[PDB]
This record gives C-alpha cells, sequence and structure tokens, in this order.
C-alpha cells in the first residue's frame, strides 16, 4: 500500500494509479515568470463563518480535520470557480526539516509545509460523484513558513499528541478555519489533480500567494506524528509531500499583477 517511502512512495504510485503519469497532475512548480496575471479572474470568496468541524484523525499519510458538508455552511466561491464548493476537510503536507515540505513550489522554492482546504462542487450532489468530474473539487492551498506563531493553528497543534499513530482520531468541534488564512487572498490557479492516490484529475487548484507564518514550536509538533499504527515499528510522518509534476500543456494564471 502507498506511502512516501523508498518502496511505496510517489515513484511507485502509477502502478496502481496510471493517471499518475497524466496530463494534469499536481502539484506543480509555479514559475512567476510564466504564471501570468489574468484580469478576468475574480476575487476569491471564502465563507467559513458557519464551518462545523467534526473530528481530527491520523490516516497514515497526514492528519486531517473533517467538517459537516451537509449544507452550504462553509463554502468557497468566486475566483476561478463557477458555482459553490463545500468544505469537506483540511490536512497538511510537511518536511523532515524547515527547508522543505510543501507540494507546490514557487520559482522552485519549497516551503516548510502546505495546507490543503478541500472543497467539492455542490452541483454534483456528493463528493463521490464530484471526484469523477473534471471540475468536481477545488483545493485551496496555503503555504506555511516558519516565523511567528499562527494563533488559529494552536487548537490543532495542541491535540496532535492524541492522534500520534495511524487510525487514531479525536473529537474536534468548533474549530474555525478562518484562523488558518493569510491576510491576502491573491492566488494562482490551474487545473490539476489530487496529490495522493487516486490522483484523480478533478481539482481546480487555487494556491494563495501569501504564506502563513507558524512557529518552529508549532511545526515541530507535526513531525512527532507517525505513519504507523500503535505497536507497529515507529516511522515518523515527515516528508509526506509529492514532488512537483510537469506542467505539460497547462497554464497557471495569477489573480494579481
Ligand atoms: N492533497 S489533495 O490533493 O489536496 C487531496 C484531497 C483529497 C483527497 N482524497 S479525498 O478522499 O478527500 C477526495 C474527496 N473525497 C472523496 O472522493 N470521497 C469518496 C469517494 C468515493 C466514495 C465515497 C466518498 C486526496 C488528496
Ligand atoms: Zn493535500
Amino acid at each position: 500500500h502507498w506511502g512516501y517511502g523508498k518502496h511505496n512512495g510517489p515513484e511507485h504510485w502509477h502502478k496502481d494509479f496510471p493517471i499518475a503519469k497524466g496530463e494534469r497532475q499536481s502539484p506543480v512548480d509555479i514559475d512567476t515568470h510564466t504564471a501570468k496575471y489574468d484580469p478576468s479572474l475574480k476575487p476569491l470568496s471564502v465563507s467559513y463563518d458557519q464551518a462545523t468541524s467534526l473530528r481530527i484523525l491520523n490516516n497514515g499519510h497526514s492528519f486531517q480535520v473533517t467538517f459537516d458538508d451537509s449544507q452550504d455552511k462553509a463554502v468557497l466561491k468566486g475566483g476561478p470557480l463557477d458555482g459553490t464548493y463545500r468544505l469537506l476537510q483540511f490536512h497538511f503536507h510537511w518536511g523532515s526539516l524547515d527547508g522543505q515540505g510543501s507540494e507546490h513550489t514557487v520559482d522552485k522554492k519549497k516551503y516548510a509545509a502546505e495546507l490543503h482546504l478541500v472543497h467539492w462542487n455542490t452541483k454534483y450532489g456528493d463528493v463521490g460523484k464530484a471526484v469523477q468530474q473534471p471540475d468536481g473539487l477545488a483545493v485551496l492551498g496555503i503555504f506555511l513558513k516558519v516565523g511567528s506563531a499562527k494563533p488559529g493553528l494552536q487548537k490543532v497543534v495542541d491535540v496532535l499528541d492524541s492522534i500520534k499513530t495511524e487510525g487514531k482520531s479525536a473529537d474536534f468541534t468548533n474549530f474555525d478555519p478562518r484562523g488558518l488564512l493569510p491576510e491576502s487572498l491573491d492566488y494562482w490557479t490551474y487545473p490539476g489533480s489530487l496529490t495522493t492516490p487516486p490522483l484523480a484529475e478533478c481539482v481546480t487548484w487555487i494556491v494563495l500567494k501569501e504564506p502563513i507564518s507558524v512557529s518552529s514550536e508549532q511545526v515541530l509538533k507535526f513531525r512527532k506524528l507517525n505513519f504507523n499504527g500503535e505497536g507497529e515499528p515507529e516511522e515518523l510522518m515527515v516528508d509526506n509531500w509529492r514532488p512537483a509534476q510537469p506542467l505539460k500543456n497547462r497554464q497557471i494564471k495569477a489573480s494579481f499583477k
């Protein structure tokens, strides 16, 4: 089964998921010399005020926080998107050291981590039908750099000790994802894929220009998680990122000049 190690990592994934070698795979490097401003892009509309978090869990490849997506509580709208996209979950990708961890890169620069806020297109009814559609999902990607502490992340960090190993989960209600956003909503966008199996090409990616700053204290707590379940041999969850994939025939557009 898949992971990020030598024997099951991203170089192996195409054997079970041949779309790994597809025409619109994610992540990509964002070259600011060729990711051109497009004046037709609209401002991004983030409506998370009624977001209802449910649980936080270690699934053996990251930790994710889940939400109640049964109504239009927390939705992503505007930007490059047509229609309305409900927030399903968020999770992160991070490194074995501050110098790497992000999935997207900017002019080949790797950030310490990357946050993925995952949304699905409500015109398809549920997410299982949305993932079969080229416009089924919208993932809001936010880079993390090491600096001052991000107060909106602290509730997450303070609970990670309770989900150290794969399969553990915890109650995680009343978490406000507005606390994970940077100041600016300037973004890049391109059509792409899930960055983990099944790597489906169903994602409109929206990557924010401005990283959020998290403290070294905070990101170190990510690196205490385990890929393995309890009683299994410890394998620390670090470097759980897929490297940049070829942009091929795609365009990346910027909402800003
Ligand atoms: N790293 S990333 O590119 O942002 C990313 C984001 C999400 C995923 N995986 S996912 O499961 O959440 C996809 C959405 N959920 C489903 O399709 N669920 C489903 C499917 C069939 C039946 C019933 C439910 C992987 C990578
Ligand atoms: Zn992700």
